[PDB]
């Protein structure tokens, strides 16, 4: 397959002069790498439907996914204490990461990296160049773990373990939490816990803040001002100025995003708040972050 690939190659040529790997052993590595069709056919898809929340949110907030959430949270206790104490990150959170990206550790990755992200990086020109960085930090991860290559599995692009890390996230989040000294977030829900929980404080978490806040709209001229994506563009302040009523008196200077969401009961009128931003930082999508947060919440209802 990449036996002998000019890509491949001058692939290999970067990784020894920019990375100091040894070219002999990295193309001894390349031949033993399958190009996946499945992969290729997957990413190759087009639009797919997207759900209606009244359709997404039963999906991920069960009650086998939060009983499940219940038990890995009534194991790992004592991890998600002190990832919450270091990290300011809340408990419930990181289970609902987990519980939500593998359910737990059922869906972790059906795909050897090695395999995903060479189909990717060399097999896939819209993204190559994307996945070809990424492929070059497992290459780099691979070799400061002291593991083999060819062990590592994750999702058919390549997104690894139990909080579904791509290698450049595992690279720049990932924290060995137990203190073994190696980072294993395939098998080992301590390095699983903290690195989630380094992932969000990295990327703006501000402990003690909420999430979200419930909306109302006086006109429905506002509904102009629904954020298109997970971006926001408009202070509090702003919003306010569009018709958007949050029950929460929460302060005007501050990003949010509003969302209209086809609820169970009705449309339901959302403001984001920053942290809420902070999730979708982990899968830019509306709805995600919002089944991330009520799901945290189910499990903290139901492990008291
Ligand atoms: C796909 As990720 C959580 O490493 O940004
Ligand atoms: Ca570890």
């Amino acid at each position: 397959d990449y036996d002998g690939s000019p890509q491949v190659a001058e692939f290999v040529s970067e990784m020894t002069r920019d990375y100091g790997f040894a070219g002999e052993q990295l193309m001894g590595l390349f031949r033993d790498v399958n190009r996946k069709q499945s992969i290729l056919d997957a990413i190759s898809r087009p639009a797919e439907r997207v759900k209606q929340w009244k359709e997404y949110r039963p999906i991920f907030i069960s009650d086998a996914r939060i009983s499940r959430g219940v038990d890995f949270w009534n194991k790992h206790a004592e991890d998600l204490a002190r990832a919450e104490k270091e990290y300011g990150v809340p408990a419930e959170i990181i289970v609902s990461i987990i519980g939500v990206e593998t359910f737990f550790g059922r869906n972790t990755g059906s795909y050897r990296v090695m395999d995903a992200l060479s189909t990717l990086g060399f097999d896939y020109p819209p993204r190559a160049d994307f996945f070809r960085k990424e492929l070059r930090e497992f290459l780099l991860l691979a070799r400061e773990q002291q593991v083999d290559p060819l062990s590592l599995t994750g999702s058919y692009a390549g997104a690894m373990g139990l909080p579904q890390f791509m290698p450049s996230s595992f690279r720049a989040y990932a924290v060995d939490f137990d203190g073994d000294g190696h980072i294993n977030i395939w098998s080992d829900p301590t390095d699983a816990i903290g690195s989630v929980a380094s992932y969000f404080k990295q990327h703006g978490w501000v402990t003690g803040e909420p999430v979200v806040s419930v909306a109302e709209i006086n006109d429905e001229s506002a509904e102009s001002a629904v954020t298109r994506g997970v971006d926001p563009t408009m202070s509090l302040g702003e919003l306010r100025a569009r018709g958007w009523r949050t029950h929460d008196a929460l302060r005007d200077d501050q990003k949010v995003t509003a969302m209209r969401f086809v609820g169970d009961k009705g449309i339901e009128y959302w403001v984001g708040l920053p942290n809420f931003y902070v999730i979708t930082r982990y899968n830019r999508s509306a709805m995600y972050a919002m089944a991330v947060y009520q799901l945290a919440g189910e499990i903290a209802r139901a492990r008291g």
